[PDB]
């Protein structure tokens, strides 16, 4: 209990951006998986989850419960949040555009089957016209290697993680965006991220039929 | 252009928590309203909106675009974000539970009319069982006047703003939560917030038939 213990089920879900921030920061974590609905209710009843939900992360003696509260703490603790407030204002504006798009991709497996391909067509229109041009534009304006202060931050890890999810959606979207392609390569070869991308890591896979089935059972949605 | 200029339409919407944070911090702002869809496209074409959307806030020479990026900057600039990172980790966990609930109430006027009362019944179940007990519990644990460091922060203004929206939904929900009732009274009598609650302020009203009509026209949803 010096190693962060991330409480969640065995899936990408809402824990994955934390798994990537901690691993890129070189921190080693421990995971306690929720296998059943009763695993989640025990957690609730013991007073571990402030709003009855997970992600939950035991770190520095706190039972931290919200995604954005978990990430903001880790990003500050490990110097991945910029040097001053004008610098983390640019990081929050970029990474919140990334969480808007990321929420669309995250929830797409739960979409009503009629809607599913209309939603997917809308997510590809947003990537082409709105989100990727915006980020191509900040990398093109300063011509530096990193999104914000010519120093690695959480905006780069949160953006590259998303570029991996968009590549699984359709590997053709990124092709007209050369500076994003370059940033993906670059952050993917950093030793901490490279370790994480390798075959034995705590990194999780796409949601399939059986994970979504387990997710509906545990979280009763 | 020393006064922040908040760009949005003339409604509560996603700008209202900024209107409350700035006003409680004693800052005076200016508002440029979007009246039409073309008012929004001019803004887009001039390169003011990074992801083609509003809220947008011109502050300290930045055209800041995301809600959480706007609020995090103002809250840091005006000392409303806690003293250290363990203190803003508690503020982010509390205020993100408040934004979950607040998103439900915000979007309720746009819900499909079949669904509307089932959604409203669900929001009242969440308030009674999940969100208000959680906050009653932190005020009861330390017995202090403020949610986080016995000093006013953004967690108190964001929570009281919500207690006003829940009171318009159903004035009976808060009654079994005495310490929240007390915090509402207390923050409402601070001179900056009191000024804002008074009849001539930049504070906005509930969404009605005609505001939602104007909102669908400007934002094409
Ligand atoms: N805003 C919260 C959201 C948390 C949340 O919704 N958690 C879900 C689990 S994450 C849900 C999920 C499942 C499948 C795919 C994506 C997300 C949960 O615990 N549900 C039980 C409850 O509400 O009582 C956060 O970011 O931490
Ligand atoms: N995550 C963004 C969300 C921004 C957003 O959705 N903005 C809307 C305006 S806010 C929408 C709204 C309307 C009525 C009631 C609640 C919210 C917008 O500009 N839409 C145009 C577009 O997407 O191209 C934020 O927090 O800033």
């Amino acid at each position: 209990a010096e190693k962060p213990k991330l409480h969640y089920f065995n899936a990408r879900g809402r824990m994955e951006s934390t798994r990537w921030l901690l691993a890129a920061a070189g921190v080693e974590f421990e995971e306690k998986f929720i296998k059943s609905a009763e695993d989640l209710d025990k957690l609730r009843n013991d007073g571990y989850l402030m709003f009855q939900q997970v992600p939950m992360v035991e770190i520095d003696g706190m039972k931290l419960v919200q995604t954005r509260a978990i990430l903001n703490y880790i990003a500050s603790k490990y110097n991945l949040y910029g040097k001053d407030i004008k610098e983390r204002a640019l990081i929050d504006m970029y990474i919140e555009g990334i969480a808007d798009l990321g929420e669309m991709i995250l929830l797409l497996p739960v979409c009503p089957p009629e809607e599913k391909d209309a939603k997917l067509a809308l997510i590809k229109e947003k990537i082409k016209n709105r989100y990727f041009p915006a980020f191509e534009k900040v990398l093109k304006s300063h011509g530096q290697d990193y999104l914000v202060g010519n120093k690695l931050s959480r905006a780069d890890i949160h953006l590259v993680e998303l570029l991996y999810y968009v590549e699984e959606l359709d590997s053709s979207l990124i092709s007209s965006f050369p500076l994003l392609k370059a940033l993906k390569t670059r952050i993917s070869n950093l030793p901490t991220v490279k370790k994480f991308l390798q075959p034995g890591s705590p990194r999780k896979p796409p949601m399939d039929e059986k994970s979504l089935e387990e997710a509906r059972k545990i979280f009763r949605f």
